């Protein structure tokens, strides 16, 4: 069911057959200093470490910082021959395909894919902005959003890393931001727009107010347009020309462009001096740690079998199926918190949603920022207990027998299980290293494993050649077409990363219909952040909508950027645009604490290499570091895993055993461990000049749309002693009935005397309590009269405390405010009669029971609503009178609502939803917290009908920490 | 540090050398039905099963209960030869001692320790109550307690169901119970007491209400006095005489006593016919599933080495030391919930404490009421992350190498740890089986392992012989002497178990100064439940106090009754009287989920045998149960462990393999597992007639209480719009200051004009909010006026919602209500000045930051309290610019600080109370001025030291209700 696409092949430039072992560090520096390819590789990747090695080979590098130079150069040597991961001059990227026969020779030719350093370039533009503000034009930053009397940003940039800044919302800010919304405006024009409405005596205030907006990036200049996204040398230069009077930047910049173009055509290794020039010009313009990005691409075309294509598709099936056991996630708990605050009939503006005071904050696992209210970790189920038992069992088995762990043992388990079988998972990208064992070619999953972000790995390389652009577009096309059918608008989120040294990773080509910019600007169609609303669909899944066009959105970060470094809102928009199930393989979660893990395999694929944990506390004194790793049986060759980089180490190499001793005592300082993996021969499969290359691959594998805008607090919240009085009476479940029987009647009478009405509700959340809501002329007079009764209920220990709370009306849920009022009329009339049914159920001398009264009043409800019908009643019933008493009141109120519903052409769908509620809140009053027995009373009721058929220039700037 | 006492020896009566193998079940049933000793053993231990076996080999047993009868009888056969655990006619108890040499021959003679069946006896006595009421006298059940308009019992018994029952609190119940509260009262006199203030026309109602009180066990009769606890045949018999005119009960009971007394002198095996008499006699009186308890005791005297005394004491040190790593428990979390509700200056009545509506519920782990409000599992540290890493490491090491796990690897670690602390742990009882491996004598800990309950194992056997009574009293003597030193009054909790079929286990003989009775009564001095109040030490530790005598109490259940089957309140009283640390060995917790655990060892003691988990789900096709236990390398002999019973099995025995196959498919359908353990040869160490006995042993090893009774809800809670108006204003932390700057002043001005006062406070949990408290004449006018300001703060999105809540005054913390009022005056004056300090800090032109203003106000508070006397101020501190002093509201503050100080001096507050109050008052100023993240606060004290150093009719109702538990 998973179909493997053509794939990226990444392989190293040097060949590991030319690697040589070293025994002395000084010895390394010389072989390296005579290695032409290596020296250019280092000058490009890491200019500052490069200059330090020059300072070495010219006598005076201060001899305290010599070892660090050593350790670094050795690791860079290792990284240059081993380790296939794409990065400037070290290794190259190419397209692979499937055919009827394998092909591993690289016949094609190598290109340089050159980019400015994004951190350099951004720093430059900010230099120019400060110089030429009055000659530029500025637009509004989409990151801005008004909240109350303040103007926030989703995140802050110009900071020195600690502070988040917000300003006050003033007339001046309004004029300026409205004037620059979806528009650029020369500095001068902005200034006048405010003076043409304030006076010319205020020109000076304007110039600095505007000055402040540009400094704290509430306004971005025309220079930042397409700077990151679809950068052009020519449009960049044109823009700079017009503003650069003294030719201070334009002349040096063209030399840089010229040299880069010259550098482009040079071979790899015989280009060090041309590169030296390139830094020199750029260094003079502005120093940065790095100046140039390079992505090596290539003409080659590696081929895989048909046995290989199935083998990979088999693995994609298996990995996908394990998700079937993800029952409950952090987003699910988030979804639940959403449903309790907002109804199920509300779309909420996303900045409001994520506010921890006016909304509900973020998911438990989110960190930017983490919630500041207290919360305990939500229950999450990522695999079943039965499954966890099998996994631990397979583990102790494999350890005891000194064997591999065979994951395929559970393949049937995952395929035969489907339950609700929707196939939520839409596609994968796996990351596989190529290697050998016992002279046989094998796949090895990286620690990376992969993810469900199609296009993720290719997005960076897409713009480097039309064959790549074509490749990207095809991978992306799966999701894009499935979006076309469901009439969903896609958006790339395009942003200036908070941490500016992460800028080079943001990069990708926009393949989506629109764009969400942050601290930047593009030519694509852009969504405003404050137009984004979040709702929940009929099957209870999050969705985003642009309220201004009513379109539905899915958002994309089509890159290898860490998806957890985003502000909460951005992370959310991403995550609801995928399936929430891939990410937590069971074996990773279950085996993580063990200090030895067997190799994990699946159908001859190595799922994970064997892993070791080595602890500081174990090197002892009569137990050497070498003797220790032999005691735990680490092989001659192995990796140490720092993060997402591993370094090759050999037990037989003296330098390497040093590296190990260094690593083990830095973790020692921290009461920590160090991670080892076993090694695979990975040097002789992909070849070029009859020499092997280290290689990895990345294989991609492939209705009531209503919903009301959330109504404002001012219209929806009914404050104490306005129209309503709302009390939370804390009463234990065992005693609520007695309160309703023997206390409520008195209360109802008091409120009757004042010609008002009341309805109540039963709740469990916080602690058990009854929610009283009273509508009446003199509310405070009513409170005082109630209070005596409450005092008695406290005295008898029926009720502990109470609160007087704001009544938050469920407007959206019950139609308009109009339909709401009549619903409330039903609530009261229903409340009015409940003590009577309860008296009645309680009575022994005859009848009834509870569940009879339940079934009977739902029926009375349905008859009333649908006018003694049955075809109307049954069609409603398939998705889910005679006694006088006070039912005259209830029937009457049900009547008025049915009439007003019909009077305003409520759709059938709206009417059912509203009706279900009225029945639901009745069930709440009559009997307790009811769950799915709601649908059983509905299920039971089918049968019965079946059988019948001036200082606003202030900018009060504030900063917070973290 | 642990010194081993004389120990209990428990050994089997039969000898395992005379055990025999069987091949088919019918072969067992026949061998058994002609085995003299087994039949008397069976007739005593399990009467209904005996009759099922009789019904079987006489044709009459329905052929579905045949399999059950078969397995059951096999296991009881195994259990009579194997299994040293003490229990009627199967095995016997004796005292063991240490000397200079081992001695394993049992020389003594075996005696019967016979007791009636407690379920039999109590059920009988309950009938007599219903029959002979008017001829009896009654006392109040201590389990009773008033709460509001109801009368509950901490648990219910007359439940022959799963229901808990409570009645209405009526004037009649009050009269009857206060009358019967401290002693017994003739049926007649209770009745008069009711009619003498209701009328003689109510006599008929009195008789009925009183009855229903007895029916539902709200009252105990004089029959129950010492019934369970210190039962005497004659004091019991005499009482029955006085009420039984028709001699319907007395004549058979005397027969029962005579038959039992005759049974006593009979040997083991030769009594089947005498027992049958006892059953027939007692069954005619009252049928029950069991009739007779027997605890076999013996004068024998097994001896252990001096190497053995070290070996055990070494093990006790090690086990005890591991508790050193228990940092935080479920009781530690509860202690914290206590302090959040009540603070530290309150003693709370235990029934209120445990109420989930009016109190704080129970500890997280309690289940007799598990809490009904939602709660997430508390953080607990029973071992460190480093320790856990070590155990896992040792686990993977041992499995990979097919070795034992040597707990010795960490003896050095636990021993050298935390030498500066005294260990709360005052003693252990360890439970050890005796066995061999490679012909060498070894100790093996039970899975039970043991506990920190001294006297637990001996309490049951205590009354059976003067040598036993002496032995028990000696173990208990440690605890009891130390209780005397600390001036602590001890209580045994004496109770009829909720599950009336557990009746026989409650039994222990009373060694403590008082007794806390439930559904029974004794002759000792008794504590009332509703007199027990709970407080906290200066050292943050729970204690119990009898409010009527001001005594401090520690509580004891000196038996083997499962300490988790108690009502919460009872469980709590038990557990706070011990260390909260022993019970969770780290390896037990950490290895718990592995479906193979290696043998755990320590100094030649086997701490735990190797354990296996075998699953139903794994017997499918080509995989037979025998093939399965072979693949997991189950040894030839092994135990299957159901619960507190293990059954012996051998792979070479066909029947044993049948038992197993049955065990696994009963687990299959429920999709769970079965537990196996390795076997140790254990039959020929302790001997009698030159034949071995299966044996285990159980070895025991060895200030200002102020605090106010909690002020009542009615007296402490100030309802909305009476004297006070209280708003919870929900405002984010980042913007609270701003609110205090540009909104509170307007509010303060509103309430000012109405001639009242307000004080505020910052809180963080639930969600951040400011607690506003206003005192004023016309509160509802003040609300409406304020309300506009608040709506303006909503608009600006500074405040989201607010609540109007009940103000729970902190009386105890701030002295009486008198000193409270005066503190409140300070709270308000202090609140008045915070907007200026905040402006003054917000002002750039100052150069006064937050921490400068802080110390200056902290300094000024102290100059006030101790009237500029720098030397007193320093003494206070040693247990832990001008524009402000001239500021109009700081003068108000100074006055208020003075007025409190006067009343404090006037009421002879102990010096420490005063220090404490000041500290609180200073703490809440800090709260108002700056946030609430703390202890960088007591840093304010340290620096402030520097500044002062450097200045040198229908209420007969019984409205009975039932709940569903």
């Amino acid at each position: 069911s998973f179909k493997a696409q053509p794939f990226l092949v990444r392989n190293t430039i040097l060949c590991p057959n030319d690697k040589r072992s070293f025994t002395e560090y000084t010895q390394v520096i010389e072989t390296v200093s005579k290695n032409k390819v290596f020296l250019e590789q280092l000058l490009l990747a890491n200019p500052k470490l490069y200059d330090v090695m020059q300072k070495y080979n010219a006598g005076l590098l201060k001899k305290k910082r010599v070892k660090k130079l050593f350790e670094s150069i050795y690791k860079y040597y290792k990284r240059s021959y081993l380790r296939s991961t794409p990065f400037g001059l070290f290794s190259e990227t190419s397209i692979g395909v499937f055919s009827k026969s394998s092909q591993y020779k690289l016949m094609g030719k190598t290109t340089k894919g050159i980019r400015l350093d994004t951190q350099w370039l951004i720093r430059l533009v900010h230099k120019m902005e400060v110089d030429f503000s009055k000659k530029l034009s500025f637009t509004r930053n989409n990151a801005n959003y008004k909240f109350g009397d303040r103007v926030f940003q989703v995140y802050t940039i110009n900071s020195s890393e600690l502070e988040e800044v917000n300003i006050k919302y003033t007339n001046v800010y309004q004029i300026i931001s409205e004037f620059c919304e979806n528009d650029y405006q020369k500095y001068e024009d902005i200034c006048e727009t405010v003076t043409l409405c304030y006076g010319d005596e205020y020109r000076e205030l304007s110039e600095q107010y505007l000055g402040s907006l540009i400094v704290n990036h509430y306004l971005i200049s025309n220079l930042q347009k397409d700077l990151l996204s679809d950068f052009s040398w020519n449009t960049f230069l044109t823009k700079v020309e017009a503003i650069d009077e003294d030719k201070k930047y334009i002349i040096p910049l063209k030399k840089v462009q010229k040299f880069i173009q010259e550098y482009s055509e040079i071979e790899i290794g015989e280009g060090i001096e041309k590169l030296k020039e390139i830094y020199q010009e750029m260094s003079q313009i502005l120093e940065n740690d790095n100046y140039i990005q390079i992505d090596l691409i290539s003409d080659s075309e590696i081929n895989f079998d048909v046995k290989q294509k199935q083998q990979l598709e088999h693995l994609a099936e298996f990995l996908g199926n394990t998700t079937k056991s993800v029952r409950r996630t952090y987003l699910d708990d988030y979804k639940d918190k959403f449903i309790e605050k907002y109804g199920v009939d509300q779309e909420v503006q996303i900045t409001e949603l994520f506010d921890s005071t006016f909304g509900i904050g973020a998911p438990y696992n989110y960190n930017h920022p983490r919630n500041d209210f207290y919360e305990s970790e939500p229950s999450t189920l990522y695999y079943s207990e039965e499954e966890r038992e099998k996994y631990l069992s397979m583990y102790v088995e494999a350890v005891k027998n000194h064997n591999v762990i065979n994951l395929d043992d559970l393949e049937s388990h995952y395929q035969k299980m489907d339950l609700e079988k929707k196939s939520e998972l839409q596609g994968l990208e796996l990351f596989l290293n190529l290697a050998k064992e016992y002279e046989k070619d094998i796949f090895i999953l990286g620690d990376i494993v992969g993810n469900n972000n199609l296009g993720g790995a290719s997005g960076r390389f897409s713009a480097l050649s039309p064959e790549l652009t074509s490749y990207h577009r095809t991978i992306v096309d799966s999701v894009e077409r499935e979006n076309e059918n469901k009439e969903i608008t896609s958006c790339e989120i395009v942003f200036l990363p908070e941490n500016i040294r992460h800028a080079n990773v943001m990069h990708t080509s926009i393949m989506r219909r629109k764009v969400l910019p942050f601290f930047t600007s593009t030519s694509h169609n852009e969504v405003l952040l404050t137009n984004i609303y979040i709702g929940i669909d009929e099957k209870e899944k999050f969705y985003a909508r642009d309220i201004s066009t009513q379109e539905v959105l899915k958002f994309y970060i089509t890159s290898m950027y860490n998806k957890t470094l985003f502000s909460n809102e951005l992370r959310f928009l991403y995550e609801i645009s995928l399936d929430d199930k891939f990410g937590n393989l069971p074996w990773e979660l279950i085996y993580r604490d063990f200090d030895y893990i067997p190799r994990l395999v699946f159908d001859e694929i190595v799922i994970s290499p064997a892993k070791w944990k080595i602890w500081g506390r174990d090197v002892n004194s009569k137990m050497t570091i070498r003797e220790l790793i032999q005691s735990k049986e680490i092989p001659k060759e192995f990796y140490i895993v720092n993060g997402d980089n591993k370094v090759y180490l050999s037990q037989k190499n003296p330098l390497d055993m040093e590296i190990l001793e260094s690593a083990i005592k830095k973790s020692s300082k921290r009461k920590d461990f160090i991670e080892l993996q076993e090694y695979f021969e990975d040097e002789n499969i992909i070849n070029k000049g009859e020499k092997g290359r280290v290689a990895d691959v990345v294989v991609p594998f492939i209705r009531a749309f209503i919903r009301e805008k959330r109504v404002s607090v001012e219209r929806r919240e009914k404050l104490p002693f306005n129209e309503w009085l709302y009390l939370k009476l804390y009463i234990s479940i065992n005693r609520q009935n007695e309160f309703l029987l023997s206390y409520l009647p008195d209360i109802q009478k008091i409120v009757a005397n004042l010609g008002g009405n009341l309805f109540f509700l039963r709740y469990t959340d916080p602690k058990p309590h009854i929610r009283l809501r009273i509508k009446c002329s003199d509310l405070f007079l009513a409170y005082g009269s109630i209070l005596e009764i409450l005092k008695r209920s406290r005295k008898n220990r029926i009720m502990s405390t109470f609160d007087i709370s704001i009544y938050d009306q469920e407007v959206e849920r019950y139609g308009g405010f109009d339909t709401l009022e009549l619903s409330e009329a039903i609530f009261c009339a229903d409340s009015k009669i409940i003590p009577n049914l309860l008296t009645l159920i309680k009575d022994t001398n005859n009848d009834w029971k509870v569940d009879d009264v339940s079934i009977l009043v739902n029926y009375l409800y349905l008859k009333c609503f649908f006018q003694n019908d049955n075809k109307k009643i049954l069609n409603f019933l398939n998705l889910v009178i005679f006694y006088d008493k006070n039912f005259k009141e209830l029937k009457h109120a049900i009547k008025n609502l049915f009439l007003k519903m019909i009077a305003q052409d409520f759709e059938l769908q709206k009417v059912y939803s509203i009706i279900d509620s009225i029945i639901h809140v009745h069930n709440n009053r009559l009997i307790g917290i009811e769950r799915d027995k709601e649908k059983l009373i509905y299920y039971t009721l089918q049968r019965l009908f079946v059988s019948e058929e001036t200082k606003d220039f202030n900018l009060d700037l504030v900063s917070v920490s973290k």
